[PDB]
């Protein structure tokens, strides 16, 4: 006898088979197609469960569209509700629009979301943290856990009443009970691994963001299935006897773990792997779904404005290693809105700059996060520290400047490299981290390390996101409650002639 567990994670609102780079795109991804793979595959097993492991409420242009129209998650929830999931977990992105929007969403889902380590006042935010069920005369126990690092990323107003506890500690505290109650333990953690599964060597700074390895080295013998996410990696292997799974992102793959009984009648892991999501001749999309997609594409094709000249980004790396007209433009927009001495922004992975005709699609692709902004008062010394952190993005390989492995593995984080405007500087990649920034000047004046300056950063940075801890608790000079996308749209609307002065002036070399 057997049971299959199917898991999707970090779907990020990618429901349709497209990443929205162009209107007619179709590619083997998204929840509709991932779910079709599961429905076809599950028929071979005696029984099966379907699980979503977090980061489902934000990410894609579809989510941007919902916020800009109904303001409700119902159209997204509808897709999830017709698929008959058994349970899910909370990812960090479920808090991006505030606690009331999340609570409303959980009420509308027709399955439970399990989170044992996030508390609201004196009890768990979600109704439950653990769930048990039977498979023959055996009991399965499932515990849902989420990365504790949320306060380093989210707007304070969105999480003020919450308490985030270590996933390792809550698991440890629940194991005794779960071991008494169940024969099989499933842990669903919206977090990943801070050390390599085989070597055990750290693969990132041990901040507590990711605790999966610690959880496995300490409790593997009692954990039968370890479902993970957050890092967007594709992992399907065994840690000792534990089946470990991480099924990527955007419905590109589906995780499947199968358990089967012995003659003794005890359940044991039979297989653990990732199933690829592929197109096939039986897959169809309902007419109502196709109609929703059309509304979405028409909205993305909405023309914002026409520019006199082009500002396309051909090679993203080239626009990070030296000033580019598009990064100069975004920084100028921030300096004009904020009135700060300095401003900064990352060049996101999906940014392609602007062409002469700018549509809603291009705007979203250049700034696809719902970040607002803050002007912080920082000393000249703290500013240098911030530039030094960004300079860690580079490394020297084969005698030339390249992107550091730290910022590419195990997950790309181009969003953690900032390009600064209002300040000129030199980065010397061949020098030790922490002492790579030179020639800092602000308006024909060397940066006085003891003088106070103002810098406009996004809210993610303001709370230390991306290891920019020098901004935590800096005095807030101004809270700009306008998201990045709209801030650009407003700028385009008011600056017809697009006479943009040069505010980005820096260079990167050995
Ligand atoms: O919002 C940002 O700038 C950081 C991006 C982020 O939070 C993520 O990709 O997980
Ligand atoms: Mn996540
Ligand atoms: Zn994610």
């Amino acid at each position: 006898s057997n049971i299959a567990f199917y898991v999707v994670s970090d779907v990020h609102g990618y429901i349709f088979p497209t990443d929205f780079t162009s209107r007619n795109q179709y590619q083997p991804m998204g929840l509709l197609l991932a779910n079709h793979v599961i429905e076809q595959d599950r028929r071979q097993y005696d029984q099966s469960f379907k699980i979503d492991n977090g980061d489902f409420l934000q990410g894609s242009p579809f989510c941007n569209y919902l916020i800009a129209h109904s303001g409700s998650s119902q159209p997204l929830v509808d897709f999830y509700n017709r698929m008959a999931f058994d349970f899910g977990t909370l990812g960090n992105h479920e808090f991006n629009y505030g606690l009331p929007y999340l609570k409303d969403t959980l009420r509308r889902l027709n399955y439970p979301v399990l989170c044992a380590n996030i508390y609201e006042n004196d009890s768990t935010l979600t109704d439950n943290g653990v769930k048990y069920f039977q498979v023959g005369d055996q009991t399965v126990g499932v515990i849902g856990l989420t990365t504790q690092f949320i306060p380093h990323w989210e707007q304070p107003e969105h999480i003020q009443s919450l308490t985030f506890h270590s996933a390792f500690e809550i698991l440890q505290q629940y194991l005794p009970e779960m071991k008494r109650h169940a024969d099989i333990i499933v842990v669903c953690y919206h977090g990943g691994f801070e050390k390599d599964l085989e070597s055990g060597t750290p693969t990132e700074v041990l901040t507590g963001e990711n605790e999966g390895y610690a959880m496995l080295e300490a409790f593997s013998k009692d954990i039968d299935i370890f479902i993970t996410g957050h890092q967007h990696r594709q992992i399907a292997e065994r840690f000792k006897q534990t089946a470990v799974i991480q099924p990527g992102t955007r419905g590109t793959t589906v995780g499947r773990v199968v358990l089967s009984t012995d003659e003794y009648e005890n359940l044991s892991v039979e297989s653990c792997e990732l199933l690829p999501v592929i197109d096939d001749s039986t897959f169809t999309i309902d007419e109502d779904d196709q109609h929703l997609r059309k509304q979405l594409e028409d909205w993305l094709d909405y023309e914002i404005t026409t520019l006199p000249y082009d500002m396309t980004i051909n090679h993203a790396f080239e626009a990070r290693v030296a000033p580019h007209p598009f990064t100069n433009f975004m920084n100028y927009a921030l300096l004009e809105k904020s009135d700060a001495d300095v401003a900064c922004t990352a060049l996101f992975d999906s940014a392609s700059g602007f062409k002469q005709v700018v549509t809603m699609r291009d705007v979203i692709n250049n700034y696809p996060f719902p970040n607002t902004f803050k002007v912080l008062a920082v000393s000249g010394a703290k500013l240098k520290e911030a530039i030094e952190r960004s300079a860690e993005y580079f490394d020297v390989k084969n005698d030339e400047v390249s992107v550091s492995a730290d910022f590419l593995e195990p997950k790309p984080q181009h969003f953690n490299y900032d390009i600064y405007g209002g300040v000129s500087y030199t980065i010397h990649v061949g020098r030790p981290k922490g002492q790579r920034v030179s020639n800092m000047m602000i308006q024909g004046h060397a940066v006085d390390l003891k003088q106070t300056y103002t810098i406009c950063v996004n809210n993610y940075r303001a709370v230390g996101g991306g290891q920019y801890d020098m901004y935590i608790d800096a005095p807030v000079v101004k809270d700009i409650q306008v998201e990045g996308a709209q801030l650009l749209i407003d700028f385009l609307s008011n600056n017809n002639l697009m006479r943009i002065p040069q505010v980005v002036d820096f260079k990167v070399e050995k």
